[PDB]
């Protein structure tokens, strides 16, 4: 079983994934000397009034909220995108501390988290079809930097002591996805992959210029989740991130000059 130890973590992916070494890997570290402005590029269009949040789960890497995607409600589309993507779910990267956790960095900085909105195409009928897909998944990954405490996260913290082990969920209705996004959309983009096993290169990435904020007390209830289940010894779910991969033939755009 893949993991984020010494053992089973990222370095060791490719002995049994060995896409993680493809051309296409995520995350990338965004050089913003390099990233060219693309100005034909669309902005970005989330629709998220109509969300309909399930239940939360810890999987034993992070904890995913899960949406219902049986219909066009909750889409993203425009920016860099072709069509309509449903909102499937969302998870978090964190670290041990407030100075690491997210996996995309920025001229090298790590913000303390990151958010993974992760949609899929509907062209492709459901998620399970689009992640064969070079263009089945659009996620937003959105930086957490550490500041005022956020009241988009709130309900999300708080339930967090009720999923601690792995295995373990719970219903999360009236969850509303908007108050985890920044008020600008502008954004980076660029082709890559799944940042966990089974590292598919299935992935449009558009990753927002602007954090939303976090208190360090919220990132640390990240902290309190386990990753190992029921009989396991505990081990603290903590710097569930893969660092940055090599960019190789990808081009960065830039939403934005
Ligand atoms: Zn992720």
């Amino acid at each position: 079983h893949w993991g984020y130890g010494k053992h089973n973590g990222p370095e060791h992916w490719h002995k049994d994934f060995p896409i993680a070494k493809g051309e296409r890997q995520s995350p990338v570290d965004i050089d913003t000397h390099t990233a060219k402005y693309d100005p034909s590029l669309k902005p970005l269009s989330v629709s998220y009034d109509q969300a309909t949040s399930l239940r939360i789960l810890n999987n034993g890497h992070t904890f995913n909220v899960e949406f219902d995607d049986s219909q066009d409600k909750a889409v993203l589309k425009g920016g860099p995108l072709d069509g309509t993507y449903r909102l499937i779910q969302f998870h978090f990267h964190w670290g041990s501390h407030d100075g690491q956790g997210s996996e995309h960095t920025v001229d090298k900085k790590k913000y303390a988290a990151e958010l993974h909105l992760v949609h899929w195409n509907t062209k492709y009928g459901d998620f399970g079809k689009a992640v064969q897909q070079p263009d089945g998944l659009a996620v937003l990954g959105i930086f957490l930097k550490v500041g005022s405490a956020n009241p988009g996260l709130q309900k999300v913290v708080d339930v967090l002591d009720s999923i601690k082990t792995k295995g373990k969920s719970a219903d999360f209705t009236n969850f509303d996805p908007r108050g985890l996004l920044p008020e600008s959309l502008d954004y980076w983009t660029y082709p890559g992959s799944l940042t966990t096993p089974p590292l598919l290169e299935c992935v449009t990435w558009i990753v927002l210029k602007e954090p939303i904020s976090v208190s360090s007390e919220q990132v640390s209830k990240f902290r309190k989740l386990n990753f190992n289940g029921f009989g396991e010894p505990e081990e603290p779910m903590v710097d569930n991130w893969r660092p940055t991969q090599p960019l190789k033939n990808r081009q960065i755009k830039a939403s934005f000059k």
